[PDB]
């Protein structure tokens, strides 16, 4: 349990107050006005420390607030209004426990989205980038001291980043269908700003016919899900995939038996019906059942690996807002999203995100004595005892165990590819046998420093931990309060420099590749193959480098745990 220093939370408390003045310092006097469908809005020219400047609109409303009855429901479009709305502004972020302090923060009131660009009136329409952050569908926002838009802005682009609701309050699922809250809340947000976005963004110089979705963590499986569900068909046009996607096992789970478990632990005295259960869900103050949601979930299902008590679900019935009729590896055999672009990644030491986990409780280490539990749920059996598991936990023992005594590189290693490596290979491999869907290209953000960070950072404990963690590349992509200026030469600079290049390159043609990035030029990036067996990469260090992926060896011992059931695969 991610349990922050008291030494650190100090520290980011003073930094969070530097940062307020710095951005005072960096606002201007200088406002603009624009039009959205609801009304006109104000914002505010600001500078980055490079001395670059961009228009900020922030807090610009895409759905009715939900509170009250709209609670759990789908989201509604906004009241319109006359006279300018200021979005000079933040906005509350959803409800949500802080992961630095561990008290609750946010507010219901968070269906918003900000958007920036160096240029209100470009001599182009210009390619329009929409982040969706990550978080475990329970933490995170779009505020500029985590995802500051300094660094996209340097390109002629417009950046846009949007909030949806987290936990709970986003993902209740209630079996009756009578009370209208199938679930997937979260993501229907996500649905209804990606709709403003292409109604609107060409009111910030943006362009309608070329829009690109990209997300890290839970918003790269939150990217996925917008290119699976047929209500965002047609809405954008390239995608980027950033360590997490739809059939991520933490990305979905079957949780409408919660809501009363969660009534429950906040003093709900009633009976198991969805009804009566609901009726007091409604009643209870947000940040009382947003608290109590570490301690939803049963001891059987921590230990068949379910992430968070509630996320994303297959929804029980149809309803006209409905996201995820059925399991996203059904949905991705249609999905619309198969014939755009598309860029997958991840770190190369993901698995470094897990490391306070480990230290805290080494019994966890144990667990690889039979990796009985790290066979995925549709091989095992219920109590994960029957030999066939057990063989398979030999298997996965064997790639991951390096000696004869299981060590926490091993135990983290394992993480980055039962999390998010041997899911994405799933997710290729299931495009190639049921699509005609277009050829993905790869990178691996390999480049090490600890000269600039961000905040994951802290809630990892990664001060002084060498690799390169899950999160790691945001801090060359986003501004955000722990970073500062840096020399133009330095290695730092230089990898922000490309990443945004490539971000930006990919968003513009739907092809990562240009020979104008430092270090590209005697490359050839070619997307993946049918065909391939081994997969190739762009790996980010220091320099830039085509290379088979070198998890390869292990995803292939991983996909062997399927061979005697290739139909699950």
């Amino acid at each position: 349990n991610f349990k922050v220093s008291q030494v650190e939370k100090l520290k980011w408390k003073i930094k969070c107050f530097e940062n307020k003045f710095l951005n005072y310092r960096l606002s201007t006097n200088e406002t603009a006005v624009a039009e959205t469908e609801y009304g006109k809005v104000k914002g505010i020219k600001r500078l980055t420390v490079y001395d670059d400047s961009y228009y900020s609109f922030e807090g610009i409303p895409y759905a009715q607030p939900p509170l009250g009855e709209l609670r759990f429901k789908a989201p509604q479009r906004p009241t319109p209004w006359d006279g300018v709305r200021d979005c000079c502004n933040n906005k509350d972020k959803s409800v949500q426990v802080d992961f630095i302090t561990g008290k609750t923060c946010g507010s219901e009131d968070c269906l918003y989205l900000s958007v920036y660009t160096n240029n209100l009136a470009p001599e182009t329409k210009r390619p329009v980038l929409v982040y969706i952050h990550g978080g475990g569908f329970v933490i995170g926002e779009n505020h500029r001291e985590y995802y500051g838009p300094d660094y996209f802005i340097k390109k002629d682009v417009v950046l846009i980043t949007i909030q949806y609701r987290l936990g709970v309050l986003g993902f209740l699922s209630l079996n009756s269908e009578e009370l209208n809250v199938p679930g997937n809340a979260g993501l229907k947000d996500q649905v209804m700003a990606l709709r403003w976005i292409k109604n609107n963004c060409a009111n910030f110089g943006g362009n309608p016919d070329n829009i690109t979705v990209f997300g890290e963590s839970a918003g790269g499986a939150s990217a996925h899900y917008m290119m699976l569900t047929e209500q965002t068909r047609g809405l954008f046009h390239r995608g980027i995939l950033m360590s997490g996607n739809a059939v991520c096992p933490w990305a979905i789970s079957q949780n409408q038996h919660r809501a009363y478990a969660i009534a429950k632990l906040n003093g709900y005295k009633g009976e198991n019906n969805d009804k009566d259960v609901l009726e007091f869900l409604m009643k209870a103050k947000a940040h009382d059942l947003i608290k109590l949601e570490d301690k939803v979930l049963t001891p059987e299902e921590h230990v068949n690996k379910v992430m968070f008590a509630f996320g994303p679900t297959v929804e029980p019935y149809q309803t006209a807002d409905c996201v995820l009729p059925k399991h996203p590896r059904e949905m991705v055999k249609t999905a619309w999203g198969n014939s755009i672009p598309t860029m997958m990644g991840n770190t190369s030491y993901e698995g470094l995100l897990f490391t306070p986990i480990v230290k805290q409780m080494p019994a966890l280490l144990k667990e690889l004595e039979t990796c009985a539990n790290f066979v995925p749920t549709e091989l095992a059996d219920s109590e994960r005892s029957s030999a066939e598991t057990l063989e398979l936990g030999a298997k996965i023992k064997k790639a991951h165990v390096t000696g004869e005594t299981p060590t926490n590189d091993n135990f983290l290693d394992l993480c980055s590819h039962f999390y998010f490596w041997f899911p994405m290979h799933r997710l290729l491999q299931i495009r190639f046998k049921h699509t005609s869907g277009t050829p993905v290209y790869l990178y691996r953000f390999d480049f090490d420093s600890e000269e600039i960070i961000n905040p994951y950072r802290i809630m990892r404990h990664g001060r002084g931990v060498k690799g390169v963690s899950h999160a790691d590349e945001l801090t060359y992509l986003f501004w955000n309060a722990l970073a500062k200026r840096l020399p133009k030469e330095s290695r730092e600079y230089k990898t922000i420099e490309r990443m945004v290049g490539i971000w930006t390159q990919f968003a513009t043609t739907g092809n990562p590749y240009s020979n104008e990035i430092d270090g590209l030029e005697n490359i050839i990036w070619d997307p993946i193959k049918k065909s391939d067996e081994v997969y190739k990469c762009l790996n980010i260090s220091d320099e830039l480098k085509i290379i088979d992926v070198p998890e390869m060896e292990k995803i292939k011992q991983w996909e062997s745990l399927y061979e005697k059931r290739k139909d699950l695969f």
